[PDB]
C-alpha cells in the first residue's frame, strides 16, 4: 500500500521534504507534520493538504496514522525523537547529523539496533546523487586503481553570508567543520572503507573579520590521516562567489576523478565579453534536489520491499566523531586524534 | 481530478511515456494501451498494471475508460488518431512530428479546431527542458542581443544504429529531416518568432552502408535564411561515435551561447592515460529524461486548469513544412523555397 | 649558413613577420625593407635597425644582398612582386590571398613552375599552427576515420570594430569571404585532399550600422559541397563579442574533434559571480603567434634544406577561387559552382 | 655583444637548456659544458657546436672562455658551484633548489652579497610561466580580493617514472618535498609577500615498489599555515597518470582562480566512443617550454643591460627552510615551525 508519513520540521529542508513526499514520490503520502511554528502548519494544510499537525513531536507520534518519521528539525532534537518514534514503532529517517554528543549517539544507536524490526536510515544523500555513485562505480570497478587521496570541497555561497552574519551574531554554532564538513567525511569513508585517524585544521577570517567577534569562521581547511595512512583533504566555507561550491577529487594509483570540478549548473555554456562562461548551480537545493528524491524514494522502498539501505548510525557516529576532531584541532591550532 | 490515459505506441519511446505515465507522472494513470505487438501489451498489463490492451486505436477510443490519449505510434499513423480520439471527445498529446503530408495536416488542424474544449499539445518536448528554457531566458533578457544565427546538431548515437535500422524498416519515418530536424526548426521558431524563407540541405553516407539500403540518410547538413534574413544551420545523423550529440549554439548580436556544446553526462570529470575525459549522455532517453517528464505532467495540468500549453497544430504544420523542403532541397540538390 | 631576407611591407602584419625575422628567427638575417612609408620605417629604421628604406619591390630588390624575399605588400601587389624576385633570382614568400585576380594567378603559377630553382611559400599559416596540425595527425592516423564534414568558424573580435571600420572606410579589402574564410577554405583542402564543387552563401548586418555605411558584411554563413560529397560549414564575421573565434569542427565517421572549440587564452580559469570563465585569445597575432613564427622558420629551412614546404600557388588558385565563389554566392543569394 | 656561457650538467634538463641556449636564446653563446657523463660532451660537440668540455665543474671555470654559467647539476652540487664560479668572476645561474643545507646556504647567500655585481638568478621559471603571469596580474589587480587560501598540486607523469628513478638514484635529489614542493612554496611566497609559519606533511607509496627501494615518496600532502593566517595545502608527486599535473588554485575573498585546473596540451578537443577527451601536457619539457626561454633570456639581458630579475637567493633560502620542515614534518608525522 501506501506509507503514510508524518514529518517533524519545516524549515528549509523540512520544506522540501515536505513538498516531495507529498507530490513527487511514489508509494507515498504526507499525512502529518509537526512544527512549533504555527504558519508552517498552515502551510503545510492549505498548500500540500496535510491531515493531522501537531506542536509536539510525541503528540504526533502516539495519535498520527503514519507507519514513518521524516526528522528534519533541529540537530539537538534528533536523537530523542529517533527513540521515540521508534519505540512508538515507527520507521525512521533523520537528517544528518544524527546528534551531537557522542554519548547519546552511542546510546540511540542500539535503540535502533534493538528495533531491527524498524529501517533507520540517516541523511547523507550524497550517496543517491548520481554523479558521486557514478564515481563510486568507477571506484568499485577498479578503474583508477586504489585510492591514496581524497580532496573535497564544501563552500557555501556568498549570497548567504548576509544572513549567516546577524545569525552568526545572534547565535551559534554548531560549527564550521559541523555545518559544512560532515558530508564530505561519510563520502570519504563511503568510498575507502577506511576511518579516520588523524586532522588538523587551521581557519581564517577575511572577508567578514567580524566573524571573530562573533566566534564564527568563515573559510577552514584541514588535513586528515586514515587508518591505512590514505590521505585526505577538506575546505570548509561560507563565502564561494560562484556558487555552490561542492566538489570530490579522489586520486589513485591507475587515475584520477573529480566530481563537479565547478558546480556546472546546466549544459548551456555563454560566451561573452568576459570571455567563456559557465553558469554555476547555486545552492543545495538546487545542486542534490536529485539527491534528496533519490533518498525519499529509498526510505520508502526500503519498507515496502524490508531492505536496508545501508545508511546507520555508525556511519552517522563516525560523521559527527571526526567533524569534532576538527573543531577541536582547529580550536587548539594541532593535531588531533578521533578516537579521543 | 485524476486522467486515465490511453496511449498508443510502446516501442523506442512509448514505453518511456507509458512508464511515466504509470508511476511519476501525477494526476494521472495508465489506464489503457494500444499496440500490434503482443507482448508489448503483456508487458503493459504485467508490468505497469495497465487496465485495457487493445490493438486497434479506434478501439481503444471508443472502449476504455479514459479522459486523454497520448499517440506514440509511428508518424505515419498520428493524424488519423487524433481525429479518431477527438471524434471521440479525449484529450490529445501527439508525438512529433505532427504528420508527413501537409493537406493532411491542414486538415487535421481544421478538425483540432472545432474541437476547442479539448487540449491539443505536440511533443516538441525541448521546449521543456531546463537548458534549453535557461537558454531562452536568457535570450528573452537581452543577454546576447537579437539573434544573428542559430546552429543546431542533432545526432544520433552510433550504438542505436540496429534500434534504428528495425524503426526505420517497419514503418515509413519522413527520413531525417522529418524525424531529427524538425526538433531544430521548431527551436529556431521558438527562439527567433520568425519563419524558414528557404533552404540548401546535402548528404552522405559514408559509415553505414544499411542505412541506404533502408533508404534513410546517415548524415546531412543544411544552410537556411529566415523570412527577416535571420540565418541558420543544420546537422542531423545517425553516426555519432561519442554519443547523443544534440547542441544548439545561438549568435547573437552581444554574444552567443551553446546548449549542450559536448553532451555532457554528469559532474564527474576522469583522468587517466588518454587525458580529460568527461563521460556523456548516451541517447534521447538519458539525455531528455526530464523534458519528456516535464511534458507530460504539463499536459496533464493543462486538463485540469483549461488551460493551454502553447505547443500547437500551427507548430506541426510549420516544422513539417520546412522539413519537407530540406528533404526536397535534399533530393534535388538545389535551394527550395519553403513556400513550395 | 645565414640567409640573407628583405621584406616588403611593414603594416599590421608586416612589423610582426620583420620583428620576428629579425630576432627570432635562426639562421636567418633581416636586412632589406620596403614600404610607401618613410615614417613606419621611421619606426623601422629605429628599433629594428632596417638599413634599407625603398619604396618599390623593384627598387628594393635591385641593390639588395639577399637570397629571399618576404612578401607583405597589399594583395594587389603580390604577384608582380612574385614574378620580380623570381626574375631576380630570389627566394619567395608571400602572404595570403595570393592574388585577386584569376587569370593573373594562373599566369604566375607557370612562372614559378620555371623557376623550380627557388622557393615559393605561401602564408597559410594555420597550417603551421601546433594545435591544427595535432589534429592532422590525428587524422592521419585514423583516429576519426573518413571525414564526413568540416565546419569552420572564423570571426573577427568585435572590440576590434573601430580599427576595422577605420582600415575599411579608406582602404577596401577585399570582402568577407576572402578576407576571413580563405584559411577555412585552404584547411578543408588541406585535412580532405579534395576540392570545393559548388557553395551557398547568406550574411547579415545587424549589429552595427556603420558597416552598412561602409558597405561591409558583418556575419556571412555558408554551405559548400565537395568533389566527393564531404560537406562543409563555414561561418565569417566581424561581431565575436568573446574575442576571436577561429575554431574548426571535423566529424569522421568514427568520430569527431574540435580545433578551440571555445578559443582559450591560456591557462587560467577564473570563477566569480558570473560562474565558471575562461578568459580568450583576442586577435590573430595572440592566436596564432606561433604559426606566423613557424612559417617563417620552415621558409628559412627549406633554403638551408633544398626542401619544398608545399604551400603551393594552387592552393593559393584554389583558395581564391574557392572564396570568390562564396563572394558571389552571397551577392546573388544562389548556389555557385566554383569552376565558375 | 655576446654572453659567453658555460654548461654544467646535460641530463634530464641540462640537455634543455643547453640546446635553447645554444640554439634559441638572442646573444648567447654555448661555449662550454661540464659533465661526469663523456657521453653526453660529445653529444654537445657533436650537436650543439660545444667548443670546450669538462669533467670537473672548477676545472670549466677556471680554464674557459666564458662569462657565465647555467647551474644544472644535482641539487647538492649548487652551493659549491655557485661559490666556485662566483670567486672566478662569473655571473651565475643556479636551478632549484638552491641547496639542501640552511648554513650553507646563509654561507652562500653571503658570498653572493661581497660580488654584488655578478648576477645571480635563482631557477624558479613558474615566475616566467605566461599563465601564471597572467594570474599574478588578476590578484594585484583585485580581481579575487584578498588571498584567503592557496592550494597547489604538482604530480609528475607516471611515464616518467623510469627517468625518475635514473634521476634520484645517480644522486641526491632532496626527496619530494625538497625537489618538487620547493615551487609551490615559492609561489605562495611570490603570491602572498609572506612567509610560512608552520606545516604538517603526510604521505604514502601504493603503485610503484621502487619508490621506497631508493627512499622516494611517492605521493605527498600538507597543510600549511602562513604568518598572517593565509591557508595553504600541498600535494606533490610522481605518479599522475594522465599527464604532468601541474596545477595552482587560488580563492580570495571576492573570488577564485585555477591555473591548469586541468593540464590542457593543447587547443584540440576529441571526441569518440571514450567520450569527450582534451589531451594534456606530458612532462615538464612541454608545459615549461616557454618559461625555460623565458628565464634564460632574462639571465642573459640581465647581464647585458645591467638590472636584476629578482630571484634571489633569499627566495633560495626561504623555500629550502619551508621544504625541509616539511621534510621533517613527513618523517615525524608532526607538525612542524618554519622558524625551528
Ligand atoms: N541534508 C543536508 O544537506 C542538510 C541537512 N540539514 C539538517 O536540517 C535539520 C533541519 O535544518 P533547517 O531546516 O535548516 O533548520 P530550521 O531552523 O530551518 O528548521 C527547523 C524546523 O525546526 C522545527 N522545530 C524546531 N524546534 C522544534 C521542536 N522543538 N519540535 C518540533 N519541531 C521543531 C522548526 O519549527 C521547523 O519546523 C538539521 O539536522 C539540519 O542540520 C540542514 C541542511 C542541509
Ligand atoms: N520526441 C522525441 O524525441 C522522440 C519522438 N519519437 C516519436 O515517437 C513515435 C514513436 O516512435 P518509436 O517509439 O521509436 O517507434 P517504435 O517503432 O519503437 O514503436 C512504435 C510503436 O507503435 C506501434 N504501432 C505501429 N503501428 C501501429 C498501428 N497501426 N497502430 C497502433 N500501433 C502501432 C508499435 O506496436 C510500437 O508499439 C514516432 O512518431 C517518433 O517520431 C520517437 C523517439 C524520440
Ligand atoms: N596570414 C594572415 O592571416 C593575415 C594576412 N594578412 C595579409 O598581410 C598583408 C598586409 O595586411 P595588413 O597588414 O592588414 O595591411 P595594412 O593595412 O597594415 O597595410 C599593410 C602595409 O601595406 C603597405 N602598403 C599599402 N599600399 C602599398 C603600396 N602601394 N606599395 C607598398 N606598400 C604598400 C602599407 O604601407 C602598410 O605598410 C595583406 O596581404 C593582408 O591580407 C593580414 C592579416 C592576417
Ligand atoms: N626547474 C625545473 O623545473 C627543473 C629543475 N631541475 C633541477 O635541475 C637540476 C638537474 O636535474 P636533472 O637534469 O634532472 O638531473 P639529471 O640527473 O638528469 O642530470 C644530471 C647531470 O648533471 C651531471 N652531473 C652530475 N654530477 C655532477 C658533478 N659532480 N659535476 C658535474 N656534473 C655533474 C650529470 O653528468 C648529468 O649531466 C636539479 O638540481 C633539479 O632539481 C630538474 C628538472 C626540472
Ligand atoms: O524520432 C527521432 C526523435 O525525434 C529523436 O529525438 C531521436 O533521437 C531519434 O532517435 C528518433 O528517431
Ligand atoms: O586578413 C584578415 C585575416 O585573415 C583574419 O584572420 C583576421 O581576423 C582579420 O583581421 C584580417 O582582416
Ligand atoms: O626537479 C624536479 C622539477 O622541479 C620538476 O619540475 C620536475 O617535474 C621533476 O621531474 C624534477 O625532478
Amino acid at each position: 500500500k501506501t506509507i503514510k508519513i508524518g514529518i517533524v520540521g519545516l524549515g528549509r529542508l523540512g520544506k522540501i521534504h515536505a513538498t516531495n513526499i507529498a507530490t513527487k514520490i511514489q508509494h507515498a503520502k504526507l499525512q502529518a507534520a509537526t512544527s512549533v511554528v504555527p504558519a508552517e502548519l498552515d502551510w503545510a494544510k492549505k498548500e500540500l493538504g496535510v491531515e493531522e499537525v501537531f506542536e509536539d513531536f510525541d503528540d504526533m507520534v502516539q495519535h498520527a496514522d503514519i507507519d514513518a518519521v521524516f526528522i528534519v528539525s533541529p540537530s539537538g532534537f534528533h536523537l530523542q525523537q529517533i527513540e521515540s518514534a521508534l519505540n512508538a514503532g515507527k520507521h525512521v529517517f533523520s537528517e544528518k547529523p544524527i546528534g551531537l554528543d557522542i554519548e547519546a549517539i552511542e546510546h540511540t544507536q542500539q535503540v535502533i539496533a534493538q528495533h531491527a524490526n524498524l529501517k533507520f536510515q540517516l541523511g547523507f544523500m550524497r550517496r543517491f546523487d548520481d554523479s558521486y555513485r557514478y564515481a563510486k562505480q568507477l571506484v568499485d570497478q577498479g578503474k583508477i586503481g586504489d585510492i591514496t587521496l581524497i580532496r573535497s570541497y564544501s563552500i557555501d555561497p556568498a549570497a548567504g553570508m548576509a544572513s549567516f552574519v546577524k545569525f552568526a551574531t545572534s547565535a551559534n554554532s554548531g560549527g564550521l567543520f559541523l555545518d559544512m564538513s560532515i558530508h564530505d567525511i561519510d563520502v570519504i569513508r563511503w568510498f575507502t572503507g577506511k576511518e579516520i585517524d588523524k586532522v588538523w585544521a587551521i581557519g581564517l577570517n577575511r572577508a567578514y573579520p567580524v566573524l571573530d567577534k562573533a566566534g564564527e569562521l568563515e573559510t577552514g581547511a584541514a588535513l586528515m590521516q586514515l587508518e591505512d595512512k590514505t590521505m585526505a583533504i577538506l575546505v570548509a566555507g561560507r563565502n564561494a562567489a560562484h556558487g555552490y561550491h561542492v566538489e570530490t577529487e579522489i586520486i589513485g594509483t591507475k587515475g584520477m576523478l573529480r566530481i563537479a570540478q565547478v558546480p556546472e549548473k546546466n549544459l548551456v555554456t555563454v560566451m561573452n565579453e568576459e570571455g567563456i562562461i559557465r553558469p554555476t548551480s547555486q545552492n543545495f537545493p538546487e545542486r542534490f534536489a536529485q539527491a534528496f528524491l533519490s533518498e525519499e524514494q529509498a526510505f520508502v522502498n526500503s519498507i515496502l520491499n524490508n531492505q536496508d539501505v545501508g545508511i546507520t548510525a555508525e556511519d552517522g557516529l563516525q560523521g559527527t566523531k571526526a567533524a569534532l576532531a576538527l573543531q577541536e584541532a582547529f580550536e587548539k591550532n594541532d593535531i588531533v586524534q578521533v578516537a579521543s
